[PDB]
């Protein structure tokens, strides 16, 4: 009756849960920097595109050559020319 489980601090491990949400955020914000000095024209799209059909699954390994790259390529190629998916 009044002799439930022993649960402690539940919401600490909570947080803990929250892995691919914040990455996400930092990839996207540390991503736009490496671009925005480089290819200005791009980044809002390498940013936000960034996870896309082919430069995006490359996009596993945020490096400086291949994203750099398959970014600037990708993100002047369509450019804000964008509509569906």
């Amino acid at each position: 009756g009044s002799s439930l489980a022993s649960q402690g601090q539940n919401l600490s491990t909570v947080l803990a849960n929250l892995t691919p949400e914040q990455q996400k955020n930092v990839l996207g914000e540390r991503l736009y920097n490496h671009i925005v000095a480089i290819n200005p024209a791009a980044a809002a799209k390498v940013t936000g595109m960034l996870l896309e059909m082919d430069n995006g699954e490359i996009l596993n390994l945020l490096d400086t050559p291949g994203l750099l790259d398959a970014k600037v390529q990708e993100a002047l190629e369509v450019l804000n020319r964008h509509m569906n998916v």
